[PDB]
């Protein structure tokens, strides 16, 4: 990583948060502190929050989420390479109004999958079953809030992987912009 | 497997059927093979049904379970060594009044439990979880009918690990006598 | 690790059962088409007893099986014990109707197909790939339907994801005939 | 990880203390570190330990225990993404009234679980059973007490996976206040 | 593991059926030339019915078999259940014309050679190599061509990536004769 | 090698070996064979060769019962060694009929778990319990095969505790010393 | 590892050049990204140099890169040294025009995607991912065809298996703008 | 590790040195290090030798021991979550009277334990078990000096595994208080 | 290969018993029961036990020299190849008078070795160690006996690897004599 | 990494660059922003290009070769322990004149050779044969203008592994002159 | 490693050198350039080295001799927690009169014992083994002068591991004192 301050604490004087590659306690923990940094070095000014990432823990991204909304900055979202599942989550988290794309940006939305699995007592996989349907519930209500549409429309559109393109996912109400240049 | 024929094909000349250690889909329908081999010889004489086993696969089991319901000849069963799990649920499956245990048999009941994982969309694990929460009660089910007990005794008593001397298999109603030797 | 009485398993055969058990793979599909033809060729009249406990496996090894009781005289029975999944089930279903069965606590379960490992490439040999796996979809759901005497959009709807059935379930859904419980019945 | 002192190093400035992860030695004495250093700039000021961990050692997550109620300044916690097992103990235990969790936190208590193995003599696997229990009953103890609850209620809660919204550990007492943004603080 | 009444496939061999069953190895695709050479030394005159259900694999292991089949007396008919694919189908193809079969729900698949993990040496050997496979592909779209009446630049065009067939489409293309749905064609 | 194979001409002459770990395969081939002995002839002792260092609890208990169960007399002999639970069938012979070779080792002990105990404490607690039941029972048996008192064999047991032929015979474990064919 | 001089990288950011070495990945494509918005930030008037050297790598990592060359002021200047293939020539070609170049002996390389690994779940999931596989194919082959002024059936045609050009190659099929030879 | 100067070496400034995870020749020659540094500091000061430990090699514990005892400063030990085996032995041979515990520390006491084997000759494992029975003799003999115990009593209860909480410690005679908060 | 038997089976007719390569419980038990067979095909007559063995198991090479000494048949041996450890021991148990090798056989003798080792609690190791250090003394007694010499000699030269041609095996006295060919 | 600044980048200083071991991209890239870098701190300056490599990537040789031919500086080149394939290629590449070697250096010629395999369908096998034999040519043309040989004499002496002396290779043409000492 | 300069850097100040764990040609040469470099601080003031170590290799161990040997300083050492082999020839080679141990130090002696194994042509195993002899002569040869004891004792006392406490050690003449605190 080159200096100039290295690239990444350079462009965090502008405000520029990276979430980039997959999303992790600690991937997500460190934009966590760059939101709360930024919040105490000026708690009015807009945050930059740049997302290429196809997702990842679902806790983990949630404390972005609620970060997001925690503090008192409006956190803008741009889209670069990808925004999947929970990248798109955060993507469409972002203020209204200021989440944007790039034109080739890919979003992805989808239901909570688990890799790996349940493994356990019956009794025990009845209450990880019925947490992961909380999960799901709980991410299309949210996820119908940010886009503005009905969770009914969630629930059918995230059953299996569904791309969009910038415009698809402008249209569906999950970006407010897409950017081809400053102008 | 000493020849004298192998000992257990000489074993089968007496109707004697063992299963022994996991079952599994080969070891589950190798019982079943046996069970119709010996109903072929003779459908009116008993089958004595050895079982020394942890359990295994659910569905294999019930093969072995199901055949032992359909043929004609008695299933008499004998725990020898452990009857846990799916191995426990055979030997309580046995003809009534023909299910024994020897003095020092260990039999253990308990809910479905999965090694390993479900993996995928949770549409999946939903499907899969209630499948299994199927299996846990129909086990149940004929659990108690087994040992002519109450479905909410079953459920109870299966929550955990239970493991039951010879002498508590049989107050339990899970089989009918500990057999010391021969004599009576 | 099979006894003898003959292996066990010739020995069941010499009363025209026929077992498929575990994983469909193309040695033990070809060994199942060995027997009806074998069975076949004793005696073209009477009856083969097809036993399936099978979770399925490769789809062509189920065709060869599949086509093979169709194309052969005798009626080829089926009985469940255990479980019959996926190509297992297609394989219950695709016994003579009228002489399809399973034992009480039979599972059976259909879906539509899923592949193993993966299709690497490029997008032009994925494509036809693909296409190919939508026909195989589509040829399953077909057969499928025709087995169970009903509609098409009747199939296509119930596999998407894991269809689980008790013997009368699937009874009732038109996959088997007859459940049955114990052999005091027809000599 | 980006510099501003590093960003850790920058938030600690501002008494912010964080667990994310599995707690281990030496993630906890970390903690631990961080804890007596910020006492020894101001015994008499706030600490803020923010957590996101799904739990690990409990004899680590003690160690983080003792020294939160030991060190003279108020430990505040505040759960973000999860708190979950010794994470959930840990973000009970802050200085009662400044226990808080974002939105949509994810809570889970349960008994403790060990694997790996219990290995040896059976006199051996009997010393560790009993101890086993007591460390059982101490954690049902003291989380009885951080959530102002009878003990009976923490064994029945934690004998399997018990999972609860923010929401849930507030009317529970395992946290005291939900706060969504700045505004939110009450009481 | 394999049932007794001799041994099922020994018994099966009796009235001439020979299996190609999973990938083409030098030893399985050796086990069929030895039963192809028996069954013809049992009777020279009587057709044999080659049941294949294959994948593909060796080619050089194929054309033993290919080379035998066209090298005894006895006609060589041939029926695929499941599958034939690759060198399976190309076998499946060389059955004696008039006598190539497929059950209805059987699969063919063609294609271009597909090589071993990797060809490693001096870019000199990797020519030699190279124009091998040149020459092997070739040879091959050109016997297919004979053995389903089409034209050379057919094959070369319809083989460039897989090309799955149903049993109907591969009567069409020539590379089978006719479906067997029973005992009644 | 093949007189036949030798294990099965000496089965003829009513020897039933058990050599290594004890398993269920293993143990149930053993039972198997007194099995069929008895079935030959229920009244003609049996001869059960044991050189082995235990193994499976529950596999062994299914030889032991087996040996109480069939009408004919089961003599033991050890060779080379008799550890565990290879030392509790030994002295589960028929009393007056437990040998050892002159130069065998015995040795006895309380049951030890390999590998772990994993799962909820719950689950532990429940286990170990059981592992303390058979610690018991055990002991009892052994108490009885031997005419010794439990606190004794609880003693004697708590560690590795090995025995010559001679020690043996004198702990009531085996009745004879073997030599040879005279005595 | 890396000599200093600020590091030798560095040094030569402050000649306003990028380097992007070795398979694209996410990590690799978003500190090009980076750099890029840094040098904007610096001055966003003057040129900025991409130096590839690279065999390709994730498409979406590379559009990353791409739309931010494409989204900042400074006109991004590419240069070709070793090889550009792939996804490394889609953005070798994605310089502004009259600004792309190679040096003499570059190796270009130019195809439709290949899929790493392989494709794994249910056919309706295999459909969806087929679908979307082949709109990346159409979408790559009509950028590349408007980078290089050609017709979408040229591209779609010259890239349906691997295609190497040399530098002039590259040259007259329009992916660049000139070979440097020297620099005076 | 946060800087504030590292957080650790900061500690080291108010004469904290820790004992983290298992005992070491590399941890344990790391404490030897910073104990010789504070007494080269201020040789008049108390050290205070925080203990989270499960133990480990006897040697390298013992290179802790004898330079506790060496220093002229006092080293007054605290345990946080635990110090079992080696730990506990650490633990206790802080200056009499400045032994401490937190509350819910675990303490754990054992006679020794061999990893992996005794391997060769029977010679040469008669001189290893040998001189393990006497590294046996001499810990429990400097334990019970630690514990002002008889030292029958400490053969007698190290046998196995003897787990024991702050207070039991303290009743014990491991250390000396436990301490709640500052204030204690 | 077969031979009217295969050929192991065949020279069993010559009552020869080979053990050949490491002594386990199941090579040991194997040439048990040979012995056992042969003894009941005819209790008189000697049997040739050929041993190329670079020993083993102590226990497992214990139940072939006890039995050798419990059946009624002399039990001749013969080195080919190489006799060291329990391979030595073994071939030194012959029946006196009737222990030989071939020329160029190798023969060694030393104390007993434990590759693995000794892990656990200090009194587990104590109790093992002064178990080893039994078999090792009744080991040097026995051989003692079998080679006419006493203890102290053999604690001496057991201490290392100790080689012996087959005309010093003889010196020593663990053999009677070295056969050339079949005069 | 021993500090004086770490030893290689004093070294730098003095105009000097190292290629040490395999050619892969990272470590060619190094040498080109070496060269870049020096030539930006003066262009007029003849650069000393230390060489002692078996060869590696030829594409990520061409870079570096194309960078010696672009920028203005003479790269002088000078070969220690040995310079072997892509190594040799660029020590040849060298300004005429200022090519040179120490006394025991090894040089080593041959043509291109495939590391792993080509495994594919045969199209794309004859796709990348094709290609290799281009590069197999112009390497050939390339070293024979370096050497100032004809294009028939490479492809014979590449044709297998060909090793040269410090002298051999001076007479082949592939370098000017052999160094013993400053003198 | 802490800061203060890093810890070991800061007892360099007061001239303390460590030897732990194994000792290799890495950890080695680390000794034998602090030696010098202390030396070159002050060529007199005394040198203390602290050793805790099993040993290891035997030609690095000898290269910190030699050294300690060839400086100007006295070379004071220290046992803590261990010196055995190697560990134990360099403590024992510290200035007499300066050699040290702490009260429950381990001391071992013992002949050299070999690596992984002596593989290849019986020509270079007699080669290897001449070498080790002469190895395990120098090595006693040299104890016994720093010890103050004759060759033949070091030869008696070496054959097997030999463990000694500090006081065993002191009367052996390894070390010349036992420190419980600086009185
Ligand atoms: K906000
Ligand atoms: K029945
Ligand atoms: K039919
Ligand atoms: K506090
Ligand atoms: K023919
Ligand atoms: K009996
Ligand atoms: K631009
Ligand atoms: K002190
Ligand atoms: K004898
Ligand atoms: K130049
Ligand atoms: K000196």
């Amino acid at each position: 990583v080159p200096t100039v301050f290295d690239i990444y604490s350079r462009l965090l004087k502008e405000r520029i948060v990276f979430l980039v590659g997959p999303v992790t306690d600690e991937s997500a923990n460190l934009v966590v502190a760059q939101l709360l940094f930024l919040e105490s070095e000026n708690p009015d000014k807009d945050i930059f929050f740049y997302i290429n990432s196809p997702g990842g823990s679902v806790t983990a991204g949630m404390s972005i989420y609620d970060t997001m909304n925690f503090i008192k900055p409006d956190v803008s979202t741009l889209c670069l390479g990808q925004a999947a599942s929970m990248g798109a989550f955060l993507l469409s988290a972002g203020e209204k109004g200021k989440r944007f794309a790039l034109p080739n940006s890919r979003i992805m939305i989808h239901q909570p999958l688990i890799s790996g699995g349940l493994g356990g007592q019956a009794s025990d996989i009845e209450i990880h079953a019925r947490e992961l349907l909380k999960i799901k519930e709980k991410l299309n209500r949210l996820m119908a809030k940010h886009c503005d549409r009905d969770l009914a429309d969630l629930e059918r559109d995230t059953d299996r992987d569904n791309f969009m393109s910038a415009e698809e996912a402008k249209e569906y109400g999950l970006i407010d912009q897409i950017l081809e240049n400053r102008a």
